[PDB]
């Protein structure tokens, strides 16, 4: 029993952790076979560069790359949107089968936290409908990356760039192509509306119902359209038909058909939860696959 | 910028995970050196279980200890409180720098949740006044572990054993001995009363104010005895001067003395949030330490 945000196991990632320091500039880089992937504005100096000239400048011995004490030779390096690519003589003993991925806004994913090429801590965040993640980045994480894990594959689809104005953070894809509107310059941008992922909140409360907190299940049921009528004055996504459907399985699982729930949700936005909590929270959790519930409470594990 | 609640990388746990079978019962086993520790109740078939019998009758070749693929020739074994030690014939390569602790309530630590001798995924709770843990724990977690890490250092505090009728969970020390008065016994035990670590909420607040909320923050003072006595209301621990002490670093950070923070929190105690949230939560926070939140706004890393 028991609802917590679950992060993924980090060592297959922790493995490939390195340092990549150009000039002055020191941040982290994700090490797979005999590539080094990290944020091309560690060889900035930044209001408007130009990334391409830059990089003209460059040759292979000024990428000082080091895993934990070893230092790496770099023998060729390029570009690829955003990220550089560090070609290096050694291929990682601890690379684990991986894959590149873009995911979608209102997915979930752990990040790990990285200064220096070392390890922080890890924590499981949501790509916002904005392209913007709610993290916990500081100055030189950048490079850290976020991911998630299917068995023994580690799917990467974040590296860390930027925090913005609002102390939100944005980065790419490990293709360097940035999510959402955001460009790799040091200038103040800002983020786009963002709303609250409406079959994230539904997966949450059949977690909550598989756990025990079922005060919130009101006796009515609801139209697909009614419901998102409601949603949209509060704030939420829309729910389309994919979504009803991805939500099958729990809903199965908990005798609660979709459109039930979406009553008892609908109320909630309507009269608060008047001093209750739900999976020990007393606002509504958006960060929650319905993939993510089923892992926890079936004890998917990693290998 | 940004506060969440990071657990730590979990990769140096993971390389000492395995899985542990005696007869029909298989569970999780922590592999340091050349031994294996996991909770004695595998040997168990159990409403009131005598263990050092049930011991007599086993040997060596009757444990099924598997490292992945690997098997593990049991080569001896032996009991400590509540925990099997079982000699194996190999040492654990990726065994860590480590320590067995045993930790105070308030304090926090990270959870690798496990099934079968693999990772499920990895968590940061607090040990509750009560001894007993929020967590998410499914049957057959029981041996996995709560840790922290000091630079290069694991120190284990935590090996899982039982859930109780709450729902909220309890195990042991490394050594074996239970946290708060439970027993590894199939029978259901009561919990104990809780409150809420204050100092822990204090630690929260500076953690708030170091990232911007600071709309809680009340012009007047107290006195710690003062303070004292709103709290116990409110099924709060009491404050002590070793307490207020530990906060000192984030207090200098801040510019706010210790009392006037709690002044500040005296007045939420009494008039709730009114719809405003702290650091993205309604609730006040009590599962960071002081330290938990200097590492993360301070960047530390682990090697
Ligand atoms: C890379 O390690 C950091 C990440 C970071 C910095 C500070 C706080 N949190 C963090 O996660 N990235 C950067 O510093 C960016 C460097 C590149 C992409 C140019 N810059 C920013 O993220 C940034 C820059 C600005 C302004 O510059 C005018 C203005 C306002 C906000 C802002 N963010
Ligand atoms: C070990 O893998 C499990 C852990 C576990 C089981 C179920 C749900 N969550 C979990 O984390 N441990 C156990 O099953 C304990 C076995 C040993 C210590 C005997 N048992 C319990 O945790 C347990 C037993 C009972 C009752 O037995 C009469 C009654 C009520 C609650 C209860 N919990």
């Amino acid at each position: 029993s028991g609802f917590r945000k679950m992060a993924f196991p980090s060592g297959k990632v922790e493995g490939c952790m390195v340092q990549v320091t150009c000039g002055t500039t020191t941040l982290n880089g994700l090490w797979l076979d005999d590539v080094v992937y990290c944020p091309r504005h560690v060889i900035c100096t930044m209001l408007n560069p130009n990334y391409e000239d830059l990089l003209i400048r460059k040759s292979n011995h000024n990428f000082l790359v080091q895993a934990g004490n070893v230092q790496l030779r770099v023998i060729g390096h390029s570009m690829q949107n955003c990220v550089l690519k560090l070609k290096v003589d050694t291929a990682n003993p601890k690379t684990p089968k991986y894959k590149f991925v873009r995911i979608q806004p209102g997915q979930t994913f752990s990040v790990l936290a990285c200064y220096n090429g070392s390890p922080s801590g890890v924590y499981q965040c949501a790509m916002r409908p904005n392209f913007t993640i709610k993290g916990s980045f500081l100055n030189g994480s950048c490079g850290s990356v976020g991911f998630n894990i299917d068995y023994d594959c580690v799917s990467f689809c974040y590296m860390h760039h930027m925090e913005l104005p609002t102390g939100v953070h944005a980065g790419t894809d490990l293709e360097g192509n940035f999510y959402g509107p955001f460009v790799d310059r040091q200038t103040a941008q800002a983020a786009g509306t963002d709303t609250t992922i409406t079959v994230n909140v539904l997966a949450w409360l059949y977690a909550a119902v598989i756990n025990g907190d079922r005060w919130f299940l009101n006796r009515f049921t609801t139209t697909l359209n009614d419901f998102n009528l409601v949603a949209m004055k509060y704030n939420y996504e829309p729910l389309t038909q994919d979504h009803v459907d991805i939500l099958g399985p729990l809903s199965a699982q908990t005798g609660i058909a979709v459109l039930d729930m979406c009553a008892s949700l609908k109320e909630l936005l309507q009269n608060g939860m008047n001093g209750r909590t739900i999976l020990g929270s007393a606002l509504l959790e958006d960060e929650f696959t319905p993939f993510d519930v089923v892992r926890q409470c079936s004890g998917v594990t990693f290998q």
